[PDB]
């Protein structure tokens, strides 16, 4: 509780959203918006049933798919060493780090890749996993519920985890013309369950590259550097679990015009009314992300911003 | 019976009709049609045996066809959460819910989608049943009854539930010229058992989607809305199970010539003389909503409309 | 309803108690109790359920065993033909009689030695049922409920019969000392289902042998004799339908201090607490037997009467 | 939170405890101690896990074996029809009853008895399940933490539910004076997990009988009777979710040293350390079950009476 008093000043900050993802990863350098996107993927969405409109996930899925050498591994890598409940896991070997542990986990579940069925599961290389493997996510984010019934048992496992994952193209690069999403290795139908895709090509480019090493190379000497968390992460991870505990923010006619007046011209041009609901989900989770709990019309800008982005990405 | 006292009472309303309607689901935003379709099932047809006119089933099956992200899925569950013995299942994992259960089912039968052989059968993405769970359903409505001899014993199951299912197009989407009735991917001997199939494509268009969508986060936020049943759940769904209890309507020669002055209309062209049962069925049970027990000009006038609409709705 | 005029009628009648079992079986002689006996078996008892009380079975079983050539085949035979949902079918070949047919049953179920999953099942020769069919039926008396679940998919068959079942001794005959209940081929648990068990020992004695035979022959000669029902077998088979619709006798102190009083008399002495269940089911079926529907002392006292009564037989 | 009023009023009256038990099951007559046993186990103990003490179970687990004809499967069936999230599931057919069913339950798991991994699942007839499904069970008591690796996938279920159950003797009755634990047709460690067991067995008596019999009639006939809960289900229902989240008693000085006073006197003798940690969940639950949150001297008292009860009825 002298924590809860510590987080409500940080909100109080005037650039806390922005803080929030300089947090992110301090390290790999860039990608703004793959960081403040895993950022809202971090706090998600409202996640609240009711009798009447039954169900209502609001977990956040994101994707990351690239060329190699990237960052996406990297990255992953560093939500693990945030995010509380993380489990990161890349197609390759057997077991998997991650976890900071404490007794093992506060619910149930456990598996292959190793998911907690809540908790966010970071998958690296999701188009490496066995078809077995994979197929349970295609449900996970599909159903919101899995399942083994192998033997007279039947086993109904409950998933409720975020997925934040990464993916390599099916031939490696795709710098190619043709779509990014015929590319990648995943069925389609489990691609269009992540509410942000972000595709990352990489051109060479001297300007952006001399950054990129001379960054690498800055916090890669010694054990120390100007480049650590803009936020510590043990506040940060409080400040995580705290919000998506006791803010459950609602849509301000502000914001709803907003949404709405946008998802009608995003309408027209594979999009479907699924993509509402996803950007809802931002949206929302752009308010708790600063503790609100109303999602004001800036909120609401702001996740079709990182949207109409994931979007322009596409046509490379 | 204090009960009773009440129910009567709302069919005295001059509007029950609409009421009944904007019952099914609130949530939803138009599908007036798909609305006071579902209600007629829900009520059925007269179904009374004689012994001289053999069998005499009465329940009215619907088909709900359509592009995705046209809320299908969505309602079949909303009719699971209002109907009596309302049974949704999914072409997809394991077991289903739907049920408010009380110690299981009053009658027999039970199985792999999930049917109790009365009770209503909300069968979601019907085009991806596999073979066998289809089989049973294509007897189910086409016998009236099923069967499983499986070893040296016989077993033949008495099918005496309605199906509102829906379903999409062996393509997705179907916006093509070509007949909607060429895109399921259901054998036509079973789809000719549904005494309405509502098409459902999904033009773009501005008006209607600020519209849908507005509604959306209306009935989205907090967890409470003036966007809830104009008849109370409980109530209504006494109202049904006493209605298809009390009420038996019998063709008042008034609508009699209503119907056939049509029937003879819609013979003029895949039509048979099945259309004609079917309408008949409809018209019953549009009385047994209110409690006649007479299919009144009206009634019958109704039960074509709606099949006219059906119907045009074919011409996508 | 031109029927139900004359039942109510029937009634009436001073004696009807007597007619309905003089009505049974003419032909056979004698067996006034294995006649009352079955004669309440097929009124069955109250059988209601409650949410707070559970389930509640009111079918009476009824097991006739005894020395060959008694009757026992014969007797439910005729009981066939008699009893509305009637299934005789004796451990013996394949397929089975009873039935006087018309579009198959009301309702759910069927199988190996063929019992309707409502209808009473005419089990003879209980004694020689493949171990497999056996099983079946005990558990449908055990549980009050079949299950099936041979290959990926699980059969629950609801089973709601009555049976009136015969059966001979492991031996043949039996007029040893010992206990005619070891002497049965069935195993114990299943037994105690029954609600009445006929011990038909059959010593030789002239006088009822003379009887038994001029009666045989009597009802054996020509296509007609004076010996048919009391009661027209098609309004006493519509009489029976009947109570078991519109009748559900409740317990009157009257009876209740009557059965009590004797149940525990019965303890003094391989008694349980369930003795006091069945008998409580015959007293409550010979309340509807002639409609009451108040278990009055009468009603009550001649429950325990058959009781006492199939139980001096087992002394032998 | 108008409900939340009710409750602390009924924790107000002074006989609460005595009004909780009297409202288990109205109908079986008698066994205060049965039904004062279900009670808490309804209640629960503690279970507040803490790093230094890793986990921390609190479920109370209690079987009931005895001779047939006891009121073991009426009973379980009443507390079903009250209990939360209650599973009834009797080792006999397939699929069960049990819940009042609202979209299903709120978190993971589920399977072939029927299990929901919280919970109370009412177990009744332990005694028939087939080794496989036994071996689950004995898992989750034992463990709290069922598995399924069957294929490459591994499935590591959370169990947390509560057990109570019920089972006949290998024999079906057991009155001999060998000890009631050779005769029950379970591993002994898996009995060693239930912090309660009651042995049923059932000696006639006239008094006793008598009584039953006369209640048995009472609460059997028409639709009511002055035998309903001294507590209506709905609020006791909630009243139990209620106490199950803001109390978590904290044991008394008080209590303490009457809870050690006992175990060792306990000591002095098939007795454990284990002994003592049940015996602090109920005394635990007592007091939860009137809402404390802390175990008074009386609390402690009553569960050492229960529970040298429970042993008592093992001599006997
Ligand atoms: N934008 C970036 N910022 C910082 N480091 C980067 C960046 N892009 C690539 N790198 C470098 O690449 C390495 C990680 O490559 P990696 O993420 O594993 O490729 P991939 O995502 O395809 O597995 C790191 O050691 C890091 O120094
Ligand atoms: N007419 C509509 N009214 C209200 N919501 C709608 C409507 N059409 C689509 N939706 C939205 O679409 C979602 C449901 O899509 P869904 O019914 O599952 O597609 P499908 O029927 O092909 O499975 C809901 O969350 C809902 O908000
Ligand atoms: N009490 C009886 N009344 C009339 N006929 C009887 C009686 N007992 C035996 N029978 C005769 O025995 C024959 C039937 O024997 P049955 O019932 O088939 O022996 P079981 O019961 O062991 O199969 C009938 O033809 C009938 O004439
Ligand atoms: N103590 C009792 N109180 C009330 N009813 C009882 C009692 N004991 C036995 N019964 C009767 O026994 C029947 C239930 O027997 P049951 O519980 O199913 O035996 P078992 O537990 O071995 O399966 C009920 O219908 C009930 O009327
Ligand atoms: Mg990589
Ligand atoms: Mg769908
Ligand atoms: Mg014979
Ligand atoms: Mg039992």
């Amino acid at each position: 509780p002298e924590e809860e008093q510590i987080i409500k000043e940080l909100a109080k900050r005037k650039d806390i959203v922005d803080a929030i993802v300089d947090s992110i990863a301090p390290a790999i350098y860039g990608y703004k918006e793959v960081k403040k996107g895993i950022a809202l993927a971090l706090f998600g969405g409202v996640s609240r049933k009711l009798p009447d409109g039954t169900r209502l996930r609001g977990d956040i899925h994101v994707l990351l798919v690239g060329d190699p050498g990237v960052a996406k591994s990297q990255i992953l890598r560093y939500v693990a060493n945030l995010a509380p409940r993380a489990i990161y896991t890349s197609x390759x070997x057997x077991x998997x780090x991650x976890x900071x542990x404490x007794x093992x986990x506060x619910x149930x579940x456990x598996x292959x890749x190793x998911x907690x069925x809540g908790g966010y599961a970071l998958i690296d290389e999701l188009d490496k996993m066995s078809d077995r493997d994979r197929s349970v996510i295609h449900e996970a984010l599909e159903q919101q519920t899995i399942s083994i019934s192998k033997a007279g048992i039947t086993a109904t496992l409950n998933a409720r985890t975020t997925v934040i994952a990464a993916a390599n193209p099916k031939q490696g690069r795709f710098n190619r013309m043709k779509n990014p999403f015929e590319q990648i290795d995943l069925p389609p139908t489990l691609l269009s369950r992540f509410d942000l895709i972000f595709v990352l090509i990489d051109e060479p480019d001297d300007k952006i590259d001399s950054e990129v090493a001379r960054h690498i190379l800055r916090v890669r000497r010694g054990e120390s550097e100007v480049v650590a968390p803009k936020i510590p992460h043990e506040i940060l991870r409080k400040y995580i679990a705290y919000a998506r505990k006791n803010i459950h923010p609602v849509i301000s006619e502000e914001a709803m015009e907003e949404i709405e007046k946008y998802y009608v011209r995003m309408r027209k041009s594979p999009i479907t009314a699924r993509q509402l609901e996803a950007l809802i989900r931002l949206s929302e989770a752009h308010a708790r992300m600063r503790l609100s709990p109303i999602v004001t019309r800036e909120d609401a800008r702001e996740a079709i911003k990182l949207m109409e982005y994931t979007l322009k990405q596409i046509a490379m």
